[PDB]
């Protein structure tokens, strides 16, 4: 009986919901493009769900030493993260037709991001764990880069419904992201100023604004028709 397992429930509960919720819709749909956009959409909270309910039911989670005290580290966000933001870096590639080269850079960058700030999460020499960290936020940093920058850059020769919905989905996808390095660097990963439950409560936040919320901006917009 873990404290954090309310928000590991809820996060269960609010994953699990939007996915039926995407996945209904989805079936629904007969625009080839659209669809696109549903099955990679769907797939996203699906993964986090079944991640989250490992979580709940006390797996993905080890204990790693470092400050001289045996420290709980859920590991499963890691699996969770690794299919789940590739999958959403993929959304809005598709949304402004970005290039392959870029696709590539992006989602090699972004397994930089989440193997690292793994290595960085199972450390046991508690001052590398912040060059692990370190070394993820600057992959992520350049994803965010390239979101806003080059993304926004190929946006602008969409039609200005897409470009429209492009901005709120990288603006969304920017605040969300930007505040993970934050909440592991003060929290159980990291300083360990903010407890497991608090922080727990963070990232289900975080991740279901970052996967229902962008799910349900993207999927309700005419942008993803052909
Ligand atoms: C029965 C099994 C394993 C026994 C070996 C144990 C291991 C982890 C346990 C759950 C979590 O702890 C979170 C939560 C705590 C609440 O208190 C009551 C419900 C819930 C869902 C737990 C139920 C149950 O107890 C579980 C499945
Ligand atoms: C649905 C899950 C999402 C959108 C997760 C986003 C996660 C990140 C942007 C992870 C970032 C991290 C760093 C920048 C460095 C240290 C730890 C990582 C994994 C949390
Ligand atoms: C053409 C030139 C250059 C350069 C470079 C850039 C720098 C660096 C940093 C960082 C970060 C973040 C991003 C973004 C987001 C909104
Ligand atoms: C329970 C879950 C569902 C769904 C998801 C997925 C999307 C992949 C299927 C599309 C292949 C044609
Ligand atoms: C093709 C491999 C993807 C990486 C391309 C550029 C950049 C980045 C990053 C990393 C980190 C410190
Ligand atoms: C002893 C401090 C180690 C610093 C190494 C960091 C190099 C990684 C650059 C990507
Ligand atoms: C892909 C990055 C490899 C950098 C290794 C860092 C060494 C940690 C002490
Ligand atoms: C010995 C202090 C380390 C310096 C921190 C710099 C980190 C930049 C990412
Ligand atoms: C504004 C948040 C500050 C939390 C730090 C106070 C915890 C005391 C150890």
């Amino acid at each position: 009986g873990r404290p954090e397992w309310i928000w590991l429930a809820l996060g269960t509960a609010l994953m699990g919901l939007g996915t039926l919720y995407f996945l209904v819709k989805g079936m629904g749909v007969s625009d080839p493009d659209a669809k696109k956009f549903y099955a990679i959409t769907t797939l996203v909270p699906a993964i986090a769900f079944t991640m989250y309910l490992s979580m709940l039911l006390g797996y993905g989670l080890t204990m790693v030493p470092f400050g001289g005290e045996q420290n709980p580290i859920y590991w499963a966000r890691y699996a969770d993260w690794l299919f789940t933001t590739p999958l959403l870096l993929l959304d809005l590639a598709l949304l402004v037709d970005a290039d392959q080269g870029t696709i590539l850079a992006l989602v090699g960058a972004d397994g930089i991001m989440i193997g690292t700030g793994l290595v960085g999460a199972l450390t046991k020499v508690y001052s590398y764990r912040f060059v692990w960290w370190a070394i993820s936020t600057a992959a992520m940093l350049y994803a965010l880069y390239v979101l806003f920058f080059g993304f926004t850059s190929k946006a602008e020769s969409m039609r200005p419904e897409v470009a429209s919905t492009f901005k709120v989905l990288r603006n969304v996808t920017v605040v969300l992201w930007s505040a993970y390095p934050v909440v592991w660097l003060i929290g159980s990963e990291g300083a360990g100023i903010v407890p497991l439950n608090i922080e727990t409560l963070l990232f289900m936040v975080l991740d279901v604004s970052a996967k229902v919320g962008f799910g349900l901006i993207l999927l309700r917009s005419r942008a993803i028709f052909g």
